[PDB]
């Protein structure tokens, strides 16, 4: 077919504009492109080829080729387990936004309600002036607190919204369903461009500021954005696919995702220009630098359109569909992955329920009055950050050096009929492991505290929690190496020979 439908998700329309604005905009595109061509394509091709060659799931696929490096198989599951916990919180806010839109006038368009303070200004017909949209996002949807040290009470309204999300996916495609996001994204893009003052937002988006490139954060959260959007170190090995066009896929599939992210991001910054023009405030400080950005720019565009409620209900439906089509795959893969002993057969209907309840109660802690602060730690340390950089290094080293790139190339040529260009092999051997290690060391040397919204500075134990969350997935590989060395064959090159020959 021509429409794969596997070229979009919440990682494209929610995360990418969030990261670009936070890092300063414009200067974020240069590290993005470097990772895109030299660490985004070769690794994706390696995952797909390795998955299809063995026709076998990731946990045992590494046993087939890299018996010493089983820690890669276990590391991806821990990252996926962390991801399922906080990837559904976004659908908690989307449902809450949707429920408020089933009325004539949108509550966030106009000020003068209980949550709005005395500083509300319509700006549609100026010191310490706030837009009504930001007040709606912060005071009632989040009810932000002073800091992480105040967890506070639990938001009851958000609690049941999360319950609904889970319930719906406990039972979790037509062409119209697949092309629904693209039509809506185009409609939103048209409205933003024609808006007055959008030229500043585009100039802010494209023209880079080379002074900020020296900051280690920009490099860390660009390549990690590439890895997160592609689902590279979260389970990507596909047994299905028969004997194919694996190389031809990335020239079409694993590159067009970046185009969608770029186009979708283009729409948001057009709206941010209009708000800056209206309020007469620099684009740098016109909005919130945290995760809650797609909930401040998109509602403004939807309330600047005729028939506002009709457009309002649909876009949140698009977000709900995007989240549902992406989390059920992960929750199915993780449950299937733990089934490798098969003690007995309602096992298929018991683990699926057991996993959901644990995730619901552990996803409930970030729905309280101090939930945004803990959500920020989850987004920066678990399922991202150093966890993806570390695993990507060990993946390319084993196949590139231990197993042998030339042997793998021969198998790929056998499978598809021709040998891919030699550039990919050099990537695997030197480029990706070197760049990832360099970024790791650069970030470690110039360690600066992470700040929420560039205002709040976390306490010591917050950074400690983040570091433990990263280590919980970063420490599976050396531990397995030590265990395998100590047990089975202990010493001498005999164990070294056994721990390198692939399974026959
Ligand atoms: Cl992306």
């Amino acid at each position: 077919l021509s429409v794969a439908g596997e070229i979009i998700g919440l990682g494209n329309v929610w995360r990418f504009p969030y990261l670009c604005y936070k890092n300063g905009g414009g200067a974020f595109l240069i590290p993005y492109v470097v990772f895109f061509i030299c660490c985004g394509i070769p690794v994706f091709f390696l995952e797909t080829a390795l998955g299809q060659f063995t026709s076998e799931g990731g946990i045992t696929c590494w046993r087939k080729v890299c018996p010493l490096f089983e820690g890669i198989g276990y590391a991806t599951q821990v990252i996926e387990a962390h991801l399922n916990v906080y990837y559904i919180i976004i659908l908690a806010w989307a449902i809450f936004y949707l429920s408020n839109c089933f009325t004539t006038e949108l509550p966030w368009a106009t000020c003068g309600h209980e949550w709005n303070t005395e500083n509300c200004v319509e700006f549609q017909k100026l010191q310490n002036a706030t837009s009504p949209v930001m007040e709606f996002w912060e005071h009632r949807v989040l009810a932000i607190s002073d800091g992480i040290e105040h967890i506070g009470n639990l938001r009851w309204e958000l609690a049941l919204c999360l319950l609904a999300a889970w319930t719906i996916c406990y039972f979790c495609v037509v062409y119209v369903t697949a092309t629904f996001p693209y039509i809506m994204l185009l409609i939103l893009l048209i409205r933003g461009v024609t808006l007055p003052g959008a030229s500043e937002g585009i100039k802010f988006y494209l023209y880079p500021d080379l002074s900020r490139l020296s900051d280690p954060q920009v490099w860390v959260d660009a390549g990690t954005q590439i890895f997160f959007s592609y689902a590279i170190c979260l389970g990507c090995l596909t047994a299905l696919g028969s004997y194919n066009n694996c190389y031809r896929d990335c020239i079409m599939l694993c590159c067009l995702n970046s185009g969608t992210s770029f186009v979708a991001g283009f729409a948001i910054f057009s709206v941010l220009g209009f708000m800056a023009y209206e309020q007469g405030v620099p684009i740098a400080e016109v909005a919130e630098s945290g995760p809650g950005l797609a909930f401040i720019a998109y509602p403004k565009a939807v309330t600047m359109m005729p028939l506002s409620p009709l457009w309002a209900t649909l876009f949140f439906m698009m977000l709900i569909f995007l989240g549902l089509d992406s989390q059920f795959v992960c929750v199915e893969s993780l449950v299937t992955a733990v089934v490798d002993m098969y003690p007995k057969v309602y096992r298929r209907e018991l683990l699926i329920l057991a996993l959901s309840v644990i995730s619901y109660f552990l996803g409930l802690v970030m729905l309280t009055e101090g939930g945004m602060y803990i959500f920020q730690l989850f987004d920066s340390y678990a399922a991202s950050g150093m966890c993806l950089l570390f695993v990507a290094i060990f993946e390319c080293i084993c196949i590139g050096w231990v197993y042998g790139s030339n042997r793998f190339y021969d198998n790929i040529e056998d499978m598809i009929g021709y040998r891919p260009p030699s550039l990919i092999k050099w990537c695997w051997m030197i480029m990706t492991p070197g760049i990832c290690a360099g970024i790791f060391i650069f970030f470690l040397i110039k360690y600066k505290p992470l700040k929420y919204n560039n205002i709040y500075t976390y306490p010591a134990w917050g950074y400690g929690i983040g570091w433990l969350m990263a280590l919980s997935s970063m420490l599976c590989i050396p531990l397995w190496i030590c265990i395998t060395v100590w047990k089975t064959e202990g010493t001498l090159p005999e164990k070294l020979q056994k721990l390198t020959t692939p399974s026959t």
